[PDB]
């Protein structure tokens, strides 16, 4: 009979949990190992989801690969599946769509079918500070883009030129990795040289002088602390009680702590201006509803801003050295401009200056399309998605990926696209632009359209509020670096790879170059000890 069967699964259960804990660890592992390969074989047979990538490895998936070199990853999926393709990611299943087609499906996407702030929170909540960013209704972003980008207008970066410009040649002066007026060559590793000239000029212009002023203490160690918070780990294990995680907390505390020691200073002596980011955001940082910012809050978004454009621009002003660094021709070429717009270096540079410099704007745009900082850009699906012109199904719960920085790399939309070619941007030197109708989401008019293929700076509600900022700030840091320094590699040295598996794509180090200066005894002035 069947009965007599159900009795030996009784038996049978009851013989397999008396197995040896060598034969049933052995089976703790093979039998998720063997579910994972049968539930993808399976999984391959329906038509309302697109190709899944095979893994190994369960939970972790691809993890290893996309880690390692995404692009080549995304490539090879390409030519298998072609543009929408899954794969498993430490527990997540990412759909990819690439090219044009996927920015729209993913930058263009509804407001109820994503959500960014539930792909992002766990990594920046804990470095911000809570109430900001991610920690926060889309509605609350919004608004915070349209309080920040209310500081970066060009009547403020008028002002920031001349201060970004101190800072460089202070950077120089004083700088052990300079000190021009003592050395008239040296080497340098850009990866250690950008990121302070970065956080020196950003927090000068920004955050203003009393801030700056703390980065010459030990107080600079906490950004230090705050910086290495900020890393991919963060995903799997945003808070686990090791001693790296709470020198983060700490740094977020104290950083913080300063910024609103600042403000509260500020309001009580009513020494309330125009000068940075500081007094705007005092000003400016009461939502629709009425529900005001607190200090805590206007300070969290402070360490956002500032952590957003460190890691983006001093990856990009590193890349620019690294390929002008075997360009000598490049350099020529942009040295010839500065003479031209700058008299012979007899104007001061300005705002309105920087924006007669096309190649250099241009080489700036060209770092970009070659290296972009963020190769993946991630949103939770939040209601199932049909995908347009297939029977594909996006269901919540999966989430979908975005890969403008691949496409940058696409030879079809970028001939030659591996080669360094500033002059692809002849008379289109624009850090972007819109090629027609505009859409408001809360902090200004921008592109409707989210189809080109040069997307540096994203697209859709998400769309970065800091280009102009960083085009600044990278301009006047390149326009000083040509004028004053030549350099190249040592022997054998070329462009570095890029490191992928940190949050943005920076080179390889050390990534090391030779300056020299074009005029030995060329002096920085100013007070030093
Ligand atoms: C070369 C420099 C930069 C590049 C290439 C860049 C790129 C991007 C990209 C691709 C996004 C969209 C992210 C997404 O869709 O998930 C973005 C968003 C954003 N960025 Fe930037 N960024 C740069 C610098 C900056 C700077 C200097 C600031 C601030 C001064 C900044 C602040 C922001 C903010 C507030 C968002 C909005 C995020 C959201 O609404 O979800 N970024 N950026
Ligand atoms: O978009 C960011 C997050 C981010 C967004 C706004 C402000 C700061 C940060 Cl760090 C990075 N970023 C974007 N612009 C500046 N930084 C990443 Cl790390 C890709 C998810």
């Amino acid at each position: 009979i069947v009965g007599e069967a159900l009795e030996y699964v009784n038996i049978g259960l009851s013989h397999f949990l008396a197995l040896p804990l060598a034969q049933r660890i052995s089976l703790i592992i093979i039998i998720p190992f063997i579910y994972n390969i049968v539930w993808q074989l399976l999984y391959s047979l329906r038509k309302d989801r697109p190709p899944l990538v095979f893994y190994w490895i369960p939970w972790v998936g691809s993890a290893v690969v996309y880690g390692m070199k995404p692009y080549e990853f995304f490539e090879e999926c390409q030519k298998k599946y072609g543009d929408i393709f899954s794969f498993v990611l430490l527990g997540r299943v990412m759909t990819v769509y690439l090219g044009p087609k996927g920015h729209e499906f993913v930058f263009n996407a509804k407001l109820a079918d994503v959500s960014a702030e539930a792909a992002y929170a766990h990594l920046t909540t804990p470095v911000f500070g809570k109430g900001v960013i991610y920690d926060c209704p889309n509605s609350r972003l919004m608004e915070q883009k349209k309080f920040v980008k209310g500081a970066l207008t060009k009547e403020a970066f008028k002002s920031y030129v001349p201060l970004i410009a101190e800072e460089v040649y202070k950077y120089f002066r004083d700088s052990k990795n300079f000190r021009l007026n003592e050395r008239t060559t040296g080497t340098i590793d850009v990866m250690v040289t950008q990121p302070e000239m970065t956080i020196f000029t950003a927090s000068r212009s920004l955050l203003g002088k009393e801030m700056r002023a703390k980065l010459d203490t030990d107080f600079a160690y906490l950004y230090s602390d705050l910086d290495k918070g900020f890393t991919p780990i963060n995903f799997v294990f945003p808070n686990l009680p090791l001693e790296h995680y709470r020198k983060r907390d700490h740094a977020q505390k104290a950083i913080s702590g300063t910024y609103m020691s600042l403000i509260k200073e500020r309001r009580k002596n009513n020494d309330i201006q125009d000068r940075d980011l500081i007094d705007s955001l005092m000003k400016n940082s009461t939502y629709k509803d009425g529900v005001k910012m607190t200090d805590q809050e206007i300070a969290n978004l402070l360490i956002g801003v500032l952590m957003g454009g460190q890691h983006t621009s001093a990856a990009t002003s590193a890349w620019i050295l690294l390929h002008l660094a075997e360009r000598p021709d490049v350099q020529q070429e942009l040295y010839e401009e500065q003479m031209r717009v700058l008299d012979g270096g007899k104007k001061e540079l300005t705002y309105d200056l920087l924006q007669e410099m096309p190649l250099l704007n241009q080489t700036i745009k060209e770092t970009l399309r070659m290296h972009h900082p963020l190769h993946s850009l991630f949103r939770k699906v939040m209601k199932d998605m049909h995908v347009p012109n297939t029977s594909y199904v996006i269901p919540a719960g999966y989430h979908v990926l975005v890969s403008p920085g691949y496409t940058h790399l696409r030879d079809e939309y970028f001939p030659n696209a591996h080669q360094f070619n500033i002059h692809r941007w002849n008379n289109d030197s624009a850090s972007s632009y819109s090629v027609g109708e505009e859409v408001d989401y809360g902090f200004g008019a921008i592109s409707k359209g989210v189809s080109s293929p040069y997307l540096p700076f994203g697209g859709g509600r998400h769309r970065c509020i800091g280009e102009h900022f960083a085009y600044c700030q990278l301009g006047v840091l390149m326009s000083i670096f040509i004028r004053t320094l030549k350099w190249h590699y040592p022997e054998g040295k070329t462009v570095p790879p890029p490191d992928f598996t940190s949050m943005v794509t920076l080179p390889t180090g050390p990534a090391k170059i030779i300056w020299e200066k074009r005029n030995p005894e060329q002096k920085i002035g100013g007070r030093h000890h």
